[PDB]
């Protein structure tokens, strides 16, 4: 399921692989949201074919209705936004990604990442080719970066397909870069830390 403007449609494996065919690689962001964070990634590189994925179709109308329109309007024809979770993910997104995003979840997708839940990543893992970069950015007040550093949730997420190789705090006015609503509210406000754990899967 594929958001064409407001409407729901479906893309079959054989279509997806062929718009695939113009692009030399493809992101997926999971949790995408309203879909700026993306459009932005998507602008400033043209060789990439970015995947947004949140069961919020909703949210993404005013995105989705922008990406199709011309080029000269603001229309990108390098970004697909797909209507499912994390639980249920597409079998037709499966080994196709050369790198995947988790950008300051929240609900459930949050305690996925943060606890974590060893089958819902390996879920996410499966999404991946046999390269691969990661990159799971999160923050819950304004856990640390002793936690994300801890043998114990390395070899977790390791067991899931994901391999740390970099853990770093990051401050508001790093998360200043990004577009969507929700990220500039967490920028704006009060001090806060946020947590990159980063690596291959
Ligand atoms: N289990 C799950 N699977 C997929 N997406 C989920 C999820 N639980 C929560 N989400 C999505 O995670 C998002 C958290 S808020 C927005 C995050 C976005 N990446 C940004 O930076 O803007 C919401 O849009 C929500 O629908």
């Amino acid at each position: 399921l594929i958001l064409k403007g407001t409407k729901t449609v479906d893309l079959s494996k054989d279509e997806l692989t062929e718009i695939i065919g113009q692009f030399d690689r493809v992101h997926i962001d999971l949790g995408t949201g309203d879909g700026r964070n993306i459009y932005k990634l998507a602008i400033n590189d043209q060789n990439t074919f970015y995947i947004g994925i949140d069961p919020v179709k909703e949210n993404l109308f005013d995105i989705s209705k922008k990406i199709i329109k011309k080029p000269s309007k603001g229309g990108l024809s390098n970004v697909v936004f797909v209507i499912a979770a994390a639980e249920s993910l597409p079998f037709e997104l499966k080994n196709i990604a050369d790198s995947i995003s988790i950008l300051f979840p929240w609900g459930t997708l949050l305690e996925y990442v943060i606890k974590p839940n060893r089958d819902i990543l390996s879920n996410v893992a499966d999404l991946a080719k046999k390269e691969a970069h990661f990159e799971f950015v999160t923050t819950y007040s304004d856990l640390s970066k002793a936690y994300f550093l801890s043998e114990q949730y390395k070899a977790e997420l390791s067991n899931s397909g994901f391999r740390i190789d970099d853990v770093k705090e990051l401050d508001n006015e790093y998360v200043k870069q990004f577009n969507s609503l929700w990220a500039k509210r967490l920028a704006f406000g009060r001090k806060r830390s946020f947590f990159r754990v980063s690596g291959h899967v």
